[PDB]
């Protein structure tokens, strides 16, 4: 029996449709297969059954991500649930439905949710529909913090390696650009750039932005890169094998040279995938890359080599 389930608040972007709400209402999540939610008292409920049911979800297989060591870092949204499990039957209230890591972090820290979380088993349901079960909420909060750190660090990493501009400027190719990566428009017009930027930010910019906005844009860019990395038969196996800091170095390289450029370091990638770090490092130092942007290559390589933030640590939050 799930303990507190109607207690506390639930953070969800999704809003389905004085009333009938007392009654059970079943719904399929708009974007995903085998997410069937049951709403009583306005509360999202995830249910799993070994058997077959019209209103219940098929059993979910457990993801390979380590609850002690691992990260959700490059996932877009995640789901968080508390509840109970006994053979064949699982019942979990949804505390956060497809929210960001930061969002989930703050939401699980609300004292009103405090009751329902310390009394039940807590799990995360990934966008690939695999779950990571946690021993306790403190551990889960650790897991989430450790993930958001990687997210804030990758921005700093790129700020330092690539550069961060707060005014519209031009690409080495002529294109209006702002922040770190971000391309506004391929059109020759500055008003077209400014108008694109206002649309993306949703305020009147006049071509200048805060660091925070640039960070938002950059996160969209990290997702487009990760989506392209996993589509590329040359990058995917390497990226899959790397821990989160090292993936940050891989993404860094993709941001600088393109998917196609990174795919050309064939031997250095095989070396990375075999976890031979010093060889990979030596090999990577052979390229014109290392010669042309030596400071950035040196830090990226140090990062590949150590799995830590040591090349960037003193420079952070600058």
């Amino acid at each position: 029996v799930p303990a507190f389930l109607f207690s506390g608040s639930t953070l969800s972007s999704y809003r389905p449709n004085s009333i009938t709400i007392a009654l059970p209402h079943y719904v399929d999540l708009p974007g995903r297969s085998n997410f069937k939610l049951m709403y009583i008292m306005g509360f999202p409920i995830d249910t799993e059954m070994e058997k077959d049911s019209e209103y219940s979800n098929k059993i979910r297989q457990e993801s390979k991500i380590s609850k002690t060591e691992g990260t959700v870092s490059y996932e877009q949204k995640i789901t968080v649930e508390t509840g109970q499990e006994k053979d064949g039957v699982k019942v979990y209230r949804v505390m956060v439905l497809e929210g960001t890591i930061a969002e989930s972090i703050e939401h699980l820290d609300k004292k009103e949710n405090e009751d329902i979380l310390n009394n039940n088993r807590n799990r995360i349901v990934l966008a690939d529909n695999t779950v990571i079960n946690f021993d306790n909420i403190s551990q889960l909060k650790e897991f989430l913090r450790r993930s958001v750190n990687i997210v804030v660090n990758i921005f700093e990493m790129l700020r330092i390696d690539e550069g961060l501009r707060l005014k519209i400027y031009k690409d080495t190719e002529g294109y209006y650009t702002i922040g770190i990566g971000h391309l506004l428009t391929k059109s020759p017009s500055l008003n077209a750039a400014k108008s694109e930027l206002d649309k993306a930010i949703g305020r009147n910019t006049n071509g200048v932005i805060t660091k925070d906005e640039a960070e938002k844009l950059f996160n969209q860019d990290v997702d487009a890169a990760v989506r392209g990395i996993l589509r590329n038969a040359k990058l995917k196996p390497v990226y899959d094998s790397l821990d989160a800091v090292r993936r940050a170095a891989l993404i860094n390289m993709v941001f600088q040279m393109g998917e196609t450029g990174v795919a050309g370091f064939t031997n250095s990638l095989r070396m990375l995938q075999q976890k031979r770090w010093d060889e990979a490092a030596v090999n990577l130092a052979k390229s014109r890359w290392y010669n042309q942007t030596p400071n950035r290559a040196k830090r990226v390589i140090t990062t590949f080599r150590t799995g830590t933030w040591d090349a960037y640590k003193n420079l952070f939050e600058h």
